[PDB]
């Protein structure tokens, strides 16, 4: 078996420093070397390239075979690479650094609503059963739920509330927390968010990790992005607890 002393490699950042060339420099000749690039990718070859969209420290492992022996180094990637990051994620986060908090558009009509959902034969693309007037859900927990997006190591999201989410009878029946009836009707349900979440954006699909939802519980973590720009995030979702019911939500930046 190779001796940890016999083995070496270089990790050289390119003109794009998020793309790193890994080269076997070991004191023994014609070993077979495999790599763990620290980013979920493994490779085999004397010289391979690794790409890291996100600023972080990463552990690279080279394994030489004659037996097998493994050595590691850490690399620091200094800055997020916009060329390898989902563009809509950067709008959600307000940029490649920092964070951006989004809140219900409570001051304008139509920031929450319900209608035939996209699989329903009556779908018309709008919350045609009920559309919330400005401040219509002031008297419940709905507007206390705020969502922060940030690209600190990955597609990260922070969910803050004051310990409650808003839902209806169908939703309350799927959640363990105590339910209360607030001034706006339906149900507040005790629900404490996890300290950290992730998200994915694939085309117009926004998915939240760990069964998260945008303050209003309808049994799904999948949203359809209808509008996303620096001033507005307009979402549809399809209820998993009331077949064929669709919900609409409009978020704007926290001021
Ligand atoms: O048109 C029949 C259609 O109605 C669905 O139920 C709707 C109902 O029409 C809406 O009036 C109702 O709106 C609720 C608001 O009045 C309330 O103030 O706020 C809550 C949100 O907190 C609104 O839900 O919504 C229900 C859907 O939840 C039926 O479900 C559907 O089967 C039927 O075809």
């Amino acid at each position: 078996k190779p001796q940890e002393s016999q083995l070496s490699f270089t990790a050289t950042p390119g003109s794009n420093p998020n793309v790193v060339t890994l080269k076997n420099t070991s004191s023994l000749k014609g070993l077979v070397v495999t790599w763990d690039l620290g980013n979920g990718v493994t490779a085999k070859g004397e010289e391979v390239v690794a790409s890291y969209p996100f600023a972080n420290t990463y552990t690279i492992a080279m394994t030489a075979y004659n037996g097998s022996t493994t050595i590691t180094q850490t690399i620091t990637i200094a800055n997020n690479d916009e060329s390898q990051i989902e563009p809509k994620a950067i709008i959600l986060a307000g940029g490649l650094t920092g964070s951006k908090t989004w809140v219900f558009d409570r001051a304008h009509d139509g920031h929450f609503g319900v209608g035939p959902g996209a699989g329903n034969p009556d779908y018309n693309g709008t919350p045609s059963w009920w559309s919330c007037p400005a401040e219509g859900k002031a008297e419940c927990a709905l507007y206390e739920n705020e969502f922060s997006f940030h690209l600190d190591g990955g597609y990260n999201m922070t969910w803050v509330n004051k310990g409650k989410i808003y839902t209806n009878g169908a939703g309350k029946d799927k959640l363990p927390g105590v339910a209360t009836v607030p001034g706006a009707g339906d149900f507040d349900v005790e629900y404490i968010p996890k300290e950290a979440y992730t998200f994915t954006v694939d085309g117009d699909k926004l998915k939240l990790s760990d069964d998260a939802f945008f303050g209003h519980f309808a049994g799904t973590s999948t949203y359809t992005i209808k509008t996303l720009n620096e001033n507005e995030l307009y979402l549809e979702c399809s209820s998993a607890v009331e077949s064929g019911n669709g919900w609409w939500y409009r978020f704007v930046p926290k001021k």
